[PDB]
């Protein structure tokens, strides 16, 4: 049967100065698209999130790492494409809040209800809603949660926690900031305690710092959340070699890999963008980070191990992978750290596509939770914010601009952005959709009742 | 009974604060996408261009006009969607110039070759390449070029003129800036003299000013280009009433509609964005422009009259419709001017879509030539550029920021952006493509060559 193609090569076909040379298409696409459509059940879902990776971040990373007529073998290879909205809600009024934070957007694809900036897993009325990871596990599917961020970070956290503030990392912060979720006040716990109660088969990421926190109540009071994880039966891993020796990850032997105290290291370094950086300073070439290490698994390696372990479950699996520091670096106005993290994510999408195209029954979805600050501007721009000129693979210079704040971070933006997919039920990402629809597409694809 | 479906409604289906309320989808889309794939020949093509309408401009205008959960009945109703690249080339090196202007992007889709910023209908060696309008004409199809800009602006002009600089409007500018194109020097002429020679069946827009110039050489030397148009068999109309009295437009009596000396009136009036505008000034409500007029045709009227006159051609037609000032008001940092022109264009897309849907053999493409400056940011943003707060349809405040230039005009940006299509060969806009691919898609759909 024509079992669904990936877009093989969408690079410019020839000499970009010549007629037809910059074309990405060889022929008519109708039949390839016809063969890409299937409403059969999805056995597995792999959802890759570039945090903050709107189309601007994708173009900039492409121009730099692959050239303007280049092609990302992972990211750009998904055949069904759309654009979706991710506006949040204003908690007091219930009216749209046009620019979402990373908690309210993540809660929307994980539970299918809109919420307010800061909420995790609860709606504006502070009522919880089951998440797609809780439902998959209730149906017996294996589940995985992978990020390069600390695991208490808004995006992995939204899959396993229901707190009224993304700040309730562990016991201290929760008692203070989320009293009604505080375990000593009869609540469900902090993000980390809920992480631990949620028991996904594979959880991989950073954030080991909050696991030193000690519980205020419950049958594990006075123990650290790390001790509690061990007692409860998790196999803890802290470096790449131990991750590679893990052969089983399942419900009474769940894997928890904590590879960094905070966020895992970024791939590329570069200077921060500066006022009139393109006019006043030289073009930049990004530097590989000397401290990332063979001891610290890359996102693609974490993805790969996750798929290996999770696919031993006969029933199927749900996996979420997060390319977390695209956002952070965009916030920091650091082009090289932002682009390196988009390159890094592209390798994980490659792994995912590899497995999915071999397996024939996996919906792979690649999107971002919201748009962000960076804009590609003409090389000579005199802009009011932070700018930087970079030397791209084409041997030309590209200038990036961060101009939506005078304060500490550069902000997110509310523009609609790409969602792309491959596999059974991928048709539901084409055209205009809302971020909450992603929930219902994945629930329906998997057939969760 | 096969009819290709348009998206009848992808507004949020319920209560935005409730489970599933924000969903834009009511069910599985696979079958409706299967019904959208047709490789049959296209008889007619309508290409709607929002100048500067990237994904940010669409979201901003939807939030304000339709509410965040709303839906543009035209712009958002097209079922096949992708993202394309529109980088230009550096004339000297032949390398990518990541942010294009309005002339090089327009040359890309109408000729199929990349060029340098400022070129119209020529490559980096200043060679002329036939445009899709010229090829359609040569093949016997009817042809139309509609714009709310001056008819000498980059977009319309790219379809009919081949000059080394977008600035060479009439004899005067062309003698000084394009001496090789200058008629008195042996060249093909200025943008207006070439437009007069290409003889499209319907051309409607502003730019009546340059038709007051007299030619420097040739058969109509000393006559104004307006007199020339009359001596050459053109039907000139300069208002809505007369436009609507035109019963036919063809090669014996081609229609040239000049509705304004410069650009046609913008739809909505508003103040410019201001430094710290969102904190220092109250929120703005846009208002109808009193100068828009009962005598000036609206974009949807010109589109509708162009389709009527052009559909009499048994062989088919190619029509380009440009919502020209989305860009110009984005340049001006004027949110209301910008959004009103996007709303205006949506109306033109609805007419195009109603025609195509009953006719069955028209490809309708809605996109933009390049991205732009505005960003939707949080209400409390302290930005370095220009910001303005706006009272939206949702009864909430949306803030827009223009932060990529310290000088007079806000700049275009290089992010890849939405292209959407409906009808035969619409499949070729899905996924990642390049702006020059749109030429080849149009060529192929119309069976040219
Ligand atoms: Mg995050
Ligand atoms: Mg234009
Ligand atoms: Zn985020
Ligand atoms: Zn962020
Ligand atoms: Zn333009
Ligand atoms: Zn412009």
């Amino acid at each position: 049967t024509p079992e669904m193609p990936v877009l093989e090569n969408r690079a410019a076909q020839g000499d970009i100065t010549a007629p037809g040379g910059a074309r990405r298409l060889t022929g008519d696409q109708t039949a390839a698209l016809r063969d890409s459509l299937s409403d059969k059940p999805a056995k597995n879902i792999i959802l890759l999130i570039g945090d903050g990776m709107g189309d601007s971040e994708i173009t900039a990373a492409r121009n730099y790492a692959e050239g303007a007529g280049g092609f990302f073998k992972g990211i750009d290879a998904l055949p069904l494409t759309g654009q979706y909205t991710h506006y949040a809600l204003n908690k007091k009024t219930g009216k749209p809040d046009y620019v979402t934070d990373s908690a309210a957007s993540a809660t929307a694809w994980s539970t299918g209800v809109k919420t307010y900036n800061g909420a995790l897993g609860v709606d504006i009325h502070e009522k919880d809603h089951p998440t797609i990871l809780e439902m998959a596990k209730a149906a017996g599917l294996a589940t995985g949660n992978v990020s390069t961020a600390e695991l208490q970070g808004a995006t992995p956290a939204a899959l396993v926690a229901h707190v009224t503030s993304r700040k309730c990392y562990g016991p201290s912060a929760t008692s203070e900031k989320c009293p009604g979720n505080a375990l000593e006040k009869g609540g469900k716990g902090s993000i980390t305690e809920q992480l631990l109660n949620a028991r996904a088969d594979v959880t991989l990421g950073g954030g080991a710092k909050t696991f030193a926190e000690t519980a205020t109540a419950g049958e594990w009071q006075g123990k650290t959340l790390r001790e509690q994880a061990e007692a409860r039966g998790y196999q803890l891993v802290s470096d790449a070699a131990s991750l590679n020796s893990v052969t089983e990850a399942n419900q009474q032997k769940p894997l928890l890999g904590l590879f960094a105290d905070g966020n895992m290291p970024v791939r590329w370094l570069g200077p921060k963008a500066t006022y009139h950086g393109n006019i006043d300073k030289p073009a930049v070439t990004c530097t590989p980070n000397p401290q990332r290490n063979d001891s610290v698994p890359t996102l693609a390696q974490m993805t790969d191990k996750a798929i290996e372990l999770l696919s031993k479950n006969e029933k199927g699996f749900f996996l979420q992978v997060e390319g977390a520091s695209i956002d952070k670096q965009d916030h920091a106005a650091n082009p090289c750290g932002q682009i390196g993290e988009t390159v890094d994510l592209d390798e994980a999408v490659q792994r995912a596509l590899e497995f999915a195209k071999k397996e024939g029954n996996t919906l792979v979805i690649v999107t971002a939770d919201h748009a962000h600050a960076s804009q590609i501007v003409a090389p000579d721009t005199k802009a009011p914010g932070l700018t930087q000129a970079l030397n791209t693979k084409d041997g030309a210079v590209m200038v990036m601009s961060y101009g939506n704040s005078e304060e500490d971070s550069q902000e997110h933006t509310g523009s609609q952005l790409r969602i792309a997919a491959y596999g059974p039920h991928a048709a539901n990402v084409v055209g205009l959709t809302d971020q909450t629809d992603l929930f219902y597409t994945m629930k329906a694809a998997l057939g969760l009742k």
